[PDB]
Order: structure tokens, then C-alpha cells, then sequence
């Protein structure tokens, strides 16, 4: 639906998620990206729940839910992984999964038209 991921999904069946991705596609990152809720630039992307390949860039995600979401050349927007801004992370999304994922072992993520 509309509400955000955390509100429609229990604790015990996000994790319950990321273990069932785990078994059946082990060498991906589960991802939850949402628009910030007080966005009024960007609009809402088509889906919520993503897998990544964990080899991929975060600055590579950047530029690739950037061309998702069909802006136009100027409109500012930001990747943000636990308020900070992904676009000149090059590291590839496997080694700050651990670092960064939620205690349910989705990695979160937000993106908006401004960054603090
Ligand atoms: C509980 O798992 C479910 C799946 O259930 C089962 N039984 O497999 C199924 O219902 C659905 O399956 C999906 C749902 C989403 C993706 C998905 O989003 C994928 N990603 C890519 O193909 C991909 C390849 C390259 C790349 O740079 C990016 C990043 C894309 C950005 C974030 C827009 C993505 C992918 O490989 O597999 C996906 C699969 C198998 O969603 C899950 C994972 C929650």
C-alpha cells in the first residue's frame, strides 16, 4: 500500500523475509527504498522492495533508481542510507550491508530532493 514498509510488515516477518532471500537468493542484498515522507519534488517510485546483486556501487544505485524515477536533467536527488548521502559511496553494496542494514536485515534506504 501507501504506508511505509516498517508499518505494514511485524518485526518477526521482516526477518522472517530476509531469511527466506537468504536461502533462495544468496548472493543478493534486500533493499526498502522510500520517498521521504514531507517529498514534495520527486515523485514515488513505482515499487518499495528491491533486490541488489551485492557487488553494485552505491554511488551505481544512485544513478540507477535516479533514471527510475524518469526526472528531468536538473532536479536535485539524493540516496540516503542512514541519513547519509550515497552518491559518491563506490563501494559496493555487499560491504556496507553489514555495516548499515536494519536489525531486520533489510538495508533501508530514502531518497529525497534535499539532504539534511
Ligand atoms: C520473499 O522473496 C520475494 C520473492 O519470492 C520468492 N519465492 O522468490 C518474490 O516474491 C519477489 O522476488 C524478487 C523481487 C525483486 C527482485 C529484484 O528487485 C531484483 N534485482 C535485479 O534484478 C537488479 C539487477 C541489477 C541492479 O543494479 C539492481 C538495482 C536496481 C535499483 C534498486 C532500482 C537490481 C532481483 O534479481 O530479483 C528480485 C526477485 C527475485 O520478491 C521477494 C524477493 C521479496
Amino acid at each position: 500500500m501507501d504506508r511505509p514498509f516498517k508499518q505494514r510488515r511485524s518485526f518477526a516477518d521482516r526477518c522472517k523475509e530476509v531469511q527466506q532471500i537468504r536461502d533462495q537468493h544468496p548472493s543478493k542484498i534486500p533493499v526498502i527504498i522510500e520517498r521521504y515522507k514531507g517529498e514534495k519534488q520527486l515523485p514515488v517510485l513505482d515499487k518499495t522492495k528491491f533486490l541488489v546483486p551485492d557487488h553494485v556501487n552505491m554511488s551505481e544505485l544512485v544513478k540507477i533508481i535516479r533514471r527510475r524515477l524518469q526526472l528531468n536533467p536538473t532536479q536535485a536527488f539524493f540516496l540516503l542510507v542512514n541519513q547519509h548521502s550515497m552518491v559518491s559511496v563506490s563501494t559496493p553494496i555487499a560491504d556496507i550491508y553489514e555495516q548499515e542494514k536494519d536489525e531486520d536485515g533489510f538495508l533501508y534506504m530514502v531518497y529525497a530532493s534535499q539532504e539534511t
